[PDB]
């Protein structure tokens, strides 16, 4: 058993790209801004050490406030935990800073992907086999994310990244923090959200993400957003029209008195026939869709269970659907100063050990 006693610091070079000065290790070459701001300050690059096309995100002044500092620490902790084919993970993390004292920039390095689901949908008409392989991969990655006791919270086509070979990685898990305005009106930001988080019926858990997969799957099959509500209330009515109004058993699970009061005011509707809604679709696709889009979150199919569904017969491999280690999120309930979040972040950067690729 031999041991490493110190870490080598690479040579860095400077470059002005996003109107900001990027300082990166020599290994990273041909830096080029991607996404026209949709992903933030992200550059595509070639990693000469691994031969990988990579995405490099710069977080400038990430310790400006207590919230920003904790968010910076949260994102890093999240990315360091994920080692899965269908989940975005960390290839590298670096700072040009030689001490904690001068440390005010964090760079994150992930795999470079070709497009998000939104963009591949406008370029192609997806076959049932594409939908099989894409949804299989989302669920495979979700099984892993959920086994680490992490909730995505904001699964939508725009944070599902896809390659030319139809291989998929899940982005933006565990960190989505939206304003009221961003969730207002006729907006994609809300169309995929489970009814219980959209209107805050109860304390939410991972089953929230399965609802989102159901909405995504339906849209891939039909070419149409499943619940494109013009507001929160219009969306809910769309949802209940399809899945029926709550029964007595679900009503008493709704911890919010006011939300329970509003629900009971609505004319009761039965669940529709999904075979008459999703006409011409693989009957197995429709079956799984019914097990995902259940109003009561307790009764929804889980990611692990859905993997064993007959719809994924040609892709399902129980020996190649791995779980994660537990994710220690005890820091979430911790109140700390800016300098304490910064030091914690610095610790995580310098302690990073690269994958054996
Ligand atoms: O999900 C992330 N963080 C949350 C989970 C904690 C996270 C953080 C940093 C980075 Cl660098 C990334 N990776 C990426 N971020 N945006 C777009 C990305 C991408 C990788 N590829 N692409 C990409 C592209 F460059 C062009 C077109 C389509 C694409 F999906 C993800």
């Amino acid at each position: 058993h031999m041991l490493e006693m110190s870490q080598e610091r690479p040579t860095f070079y400077r470059q002005e790209l996003n109107k900001t000065i990027w300082e990166v290790p020599e290994r990273y070459q041909n830096l080029s801004p991607v996404g026209s701001g949709a992903y933030g300050s992200v550059c595509a690059a070639f990693d000469t050490k691994t031969g990988l096309r990579v995405a490099v995100k710069k977080l400038s002044r990430p310790f400006q406030s207590i919230i920003h500092a904790k968010r910076t620490y949260r994102e890093l902790r999240l990315l360091k935990h994920m080692k899965h084919e269908n989940v975005i993970g960390l290839l590298d993390v670096f700072t040009p800073a030689r001490s904690l004292e001068e440390f005010n920039d964090v760079y994150l390095v992930t795999h470079l992907m070709g497009a998000d689901l939104n963009n591949i949908v406008k370029c192609q008409k997806l076959t049932d086999d594409h939908v099989q392989f894409l949804i299989y991969q989302i669920l495979r990655g979700l099984k892993y994310i959920h086994s680490a006791d992490i909730i995505h919270r904001d699964l939508k086509p725009s944070n599902l990244a896809v390659n030319e070979d139809c291989e998929l990685k899940i982005l933006d898990f565990g960190l989505a923090r939206h304003t009221d305005d961003e969730m207002t009106g006729y907006v994609a930001t809300r169309w995929y959200r489970a009814p219980e988080i959209m209107l805050n019926w109860m304390h939410y858990n991972q089953t929230v993400d399965i609802w989102s997969v159901g909405c995504i799957m339906a849209e891939l099959l039909t070419g149409r957003t499943l619940f494109p509500g013009t507001d929160h209330i219009d969306q809910l009515k769309l949802i209940l029209r399809l899945v029926g109004t709550p029964g007595a058993e679900l009503l008493k699970k709704i911890s919010s008195e006011s939300a329970r009061n509003y629900i009971q005011s609505l004319t009761q509707m039965p669940k529709m026939n999904f075979a008459n809604v999703f006409i011409g679709a693989n009957p197995l696709a429709v079956d799984l869709l019914e097990k995902m889009l259940v109003l009561d979150s307790d009764k929804r199919i889980t990611a692990a269970q859905a993997l064993a569904h007959a719809y994924f017969a040609q892709y399902h491999d129980p020996d190649d659907e791995p779980v994660a280690d537990p994710y220690d999120q005890s820091f979430e309930s911790r109140d700390l100063l800016i300098d304490e979040w910064k030091s914690l972040t610095y610790d995580e950067v310098i302690s990073f050990v690269p994958p054996p690729l």
